[PDB]
C-alpha cells in the first residue's frame, strides 16, 4: 500500500508518518508540507529510517512540497492533518474558516489528480470531512474522519483503569461531535464481552464524571503538554490497518449521513461504521437508548449548524 | 518488567517512554524528570495511555520527579536521557563535565536504593557510561550505554538502499567512540548472511562516501529538524527487549573493557557483546582486519583521554 501524508512536519503527521512506515504492508509513504518545511521532513525521514533499521521494518519514504499534489496519485489513502495554529487574534470560528479553506484547496487538487481515500483529522474534523467530501467530489465511502474514534480511546482507558483489568479488554464508544455533544454509549460498553453493568463494580464506578474527563481531556492534554500526538497517531494507525487488510469492524469514525438513522443526512459526524478495503463500508444505525439517541440527534443539529456558519 | 526514565520529558526519553510502554512485557513504567517539568511528563502520560488503547497494548504508568529516586527501587532497567543542551561555545569536554555531574549524583544515588541496570544514552555517551559505572560501584554487566549501536543502524539503513533489499536484510555494526573516531566494520556486513564484498554489485558501492554520511548521520538529523528522536528511541527498546526475554544476540553497545581485547580495559567504548538477561553477558573479540583493530586501538586512546580530562 501507498499512503500519502499531508501536514507531515506537524505534531500528529510526524508521529503519524514514523507508526505508518512501521506498518509491514505500507511500502511507499509521502511526506508532505508546504515548502518552507521540506528540511524538517528530510531530517524525519532520516529519522524513521533510523528506527525502521532498529525495529526490523521497512520502507520507501518520500518527501515532497504541496506545489504539486500530482505525486499523491496512486496513494490508497491520504492523510490530511494539516492545519493553522491557534492564536490569540483569531476566532474559533476565525481559525474554522482557515482551516477550511485549507482543507477545500488540498481536497480539489487532490481529485484533480486521482481517487484516493481522505482520512481527515483537521479541526473541527466533522465540520472539514463534510468539507472534504463536497469539494472532491469523491464517493461518500471514500471520505472519512478520525473523529470521536480518539474520544473512545480516552473513555477505554479510565474504564480499564477502574475496573483493573488490561487496556485492551475494554470495548466502548462515543457517537456525534468530537467535541462536547459527544454522546458515550454506555449501552455499548463492555469488558471481555461483558456489558459494565452487568459487572460487579459497576454501581461504585462514577462514570459521568470520566465523561467529563473524556469531554475536557484534549485541551488537559493540550495544556500540559502542547497538543496531542500518540493518541491521535495510533488511532489513525489503527483505521488504517483495518483498511489495508480489510479487516470488517464495527468501528466509529466521522462518516457521511445518507439515511440510516432516523432519515438523518447532509452531515458527517462519528457514527458506528464497518470499515474495510472500501473505506467506510456501511453505517450502522444500532439500537440506542432513548437518552443516546436524542443526544445524538442534537449533535447532528449543532454540527450541521456550524457547518452553515463556516461555510458563510 | 518494570523500567525507569530518568529525562522522560526530552526529546528521546518521550519518544522512548511511548516505545517502551507499548511492549507487552513492559507492565510499569516510571516517567522521571525535575520538578519543573512534572506537568509536561502528565500529558505525557495521558497521550501514551490514549496511544496504548488505539493500538492494543497496556501498562502502569507513574510521574514522579528526580526528588527522591526510591521510585526506582525494582526497575530491571534504569534508561538515563538526561542531558544539558550544548549551548555555543561549548566545547565536547564543557559538555562532558556538565553532564558527568548530573550523571554521577543520578548514578549514586540510584546505588543508595536498589541494584539496577543503567542504560546511558546521555552524551558523550561512552565517557558517561564509564563514569556511571564507577559512580554506581555496579558490577560492570549492569552499565552500558547506546553508543554506536544507533551509528551501526544508520549504516544499514544505508547499505540496504544501495542494493535494494528490506531494510532488515542488512546486518553490520560500528565499534568504537559514538564520535567521528567511530569504526565500521566492513568485515562484519552482510545481506542475508552473505559478507557484501561476495555480492556482484559491491564494486560500485561507495564504500567511503556512505561511511562520511554514517559518521555525520546524527550532526545532519540535528541540522534538519533539531535532534534525532525515533531512530535513538527505537535502538533502545531493541536492547531493552533482548533484556527482557534473555534473547542472547551478539549486538554493539558501549560497554566496560576488561582485556579481551588485546588487553585493552579501563575504559567503556562501542564493542561487539552477547546481550541478555545479565546485560553484557562478554564482550565477543571477533576477528578485525588490521586496519579496522588500528582504528579501534585510536578510539580507544581518544576516548581514554577524554574520560581523564573530566577526571
Ligand atoms: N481530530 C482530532 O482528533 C485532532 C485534531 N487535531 C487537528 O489536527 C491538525 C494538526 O494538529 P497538530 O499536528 O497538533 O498541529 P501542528 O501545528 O503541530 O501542525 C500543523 C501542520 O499543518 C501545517 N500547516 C499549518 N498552516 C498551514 C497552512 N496555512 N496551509 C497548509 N498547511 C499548513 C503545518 O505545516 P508547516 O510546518 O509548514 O507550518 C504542519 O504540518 C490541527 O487542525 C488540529 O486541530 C489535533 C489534535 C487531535
Ligand atoms: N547516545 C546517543 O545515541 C544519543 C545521545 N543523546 C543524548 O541524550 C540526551 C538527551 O537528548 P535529548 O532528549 O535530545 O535532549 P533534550 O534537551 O530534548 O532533553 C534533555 C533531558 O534532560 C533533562 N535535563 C536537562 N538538564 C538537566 C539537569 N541539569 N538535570 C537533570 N535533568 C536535566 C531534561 O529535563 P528538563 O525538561 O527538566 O530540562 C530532559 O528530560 C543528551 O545528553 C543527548 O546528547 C541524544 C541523541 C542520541
Ligand atoms: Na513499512
Ligand atoms: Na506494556
Amino acid at each position: 500500500m501507498k499512503v500519502s501524508v499531508i501536514g507531515a512536519s506537524g505534531r500528529i503527521g510526524s508521529a503519524v508518518s514514523f507508526l505508518l512506515a512501521k506498518e509491514p504492508y505500507i511500502n511507499h509513504i509521502n511526506l508532505i508540507s508546504r515548502e518552507k518545511s521540506l528540511n524538517k521532513l528530510k531530517g524525519l525521514k532520516m529519522d524513521i529510517y533510523d528506527a525502521l533499521a532498529a525495529s526490523g521494518r521497512d520502507a520507501d519514504i518520500e518527501v515532497h512540497s504541496d506545489k504539486d499534489l500530482s505525486v499523491v496519485d496512486g496513494s490508497d489513502i491520504t492523510i490530511i492533518t494539516a492545519g493553522v495554529p491557534r492564536n490569540g487574534n483569531m476566532s474559533r470560528l476565525d481559525l474554522a474558516k482557515e482551516n477550511a479553506k485549507i482543507v477545500k484547496n488540498y481536497a480539489r487538487d487532490i481529485a484533480k489528480v486521482c481517487d484516493t481515500k481522505l482520512f481527515m483529522i483537521t479541526n473541527p474534523v466533522d465540520v472539514m470531512t463534510y468539507k472534504a467530501l463536497i469539494e472532491s467530489g469523491y464517493e461518500k465511502n471514500q471520505v472519512f474522519g478520525l473523529g470521536t474514534h480518539l474520544d473512545s480511546m480516552r473513555f477505554k482507558v479510565a474504564i480499564a483503569k477502574y475496573f483493573g483489568v488490561h487496556i485492551d479488554d475494554v470495548r466502548t464508544r462515543i457517537i456525534g461531535e468530537h467535541g462536547d455533544t459527544m454522546v458515550p454509549l454506555l449501552s455499548a460498553t463492555a469488558i471481555g464481552g461483558i456489558p459494565i453493568n452487568r459487572l460487579p463494580n459497576f454501581e461504585n464506578f462514577p462514570y459521568e464524571e470520566v465523561i467529563d474527563s473524556v469531554k475536557n481531556g484534549g485541551k488537559k492534554i493540550i495544556e500540559l503538554k502542547g497538543g496531542s500526538e500518540y493518541g491521535p497517531a495510533s488511532a489513525i494507525v489503527n483505521i488504517v490497518r483495518c483498511i489495508a487488510n480489510d479487516e470488517k469492524r464495527l468501528l466509529t469514525l466521522s462518516a457521511y449521513l445518507d439515511g440510516e438513522i432516523d432519515g438523518i443526512k447532509d452531515v458527517c459526524i462519528g457514527v458506528p461504521v464497518k470499515v474495510g478495503k472500501n473505506g467506510i463500508e456501511e453505517v450502522v444505525p444500532i439500537k440506542l437508548e432513548d437518552d443516546e439517541f436524542e443526544a445524538f440527534k442534537h449533535s447532528v443539529e449543532v454540527v450541521k449548524e456550524y457547518c452553515k456558519e463556516v461555510k458563510d
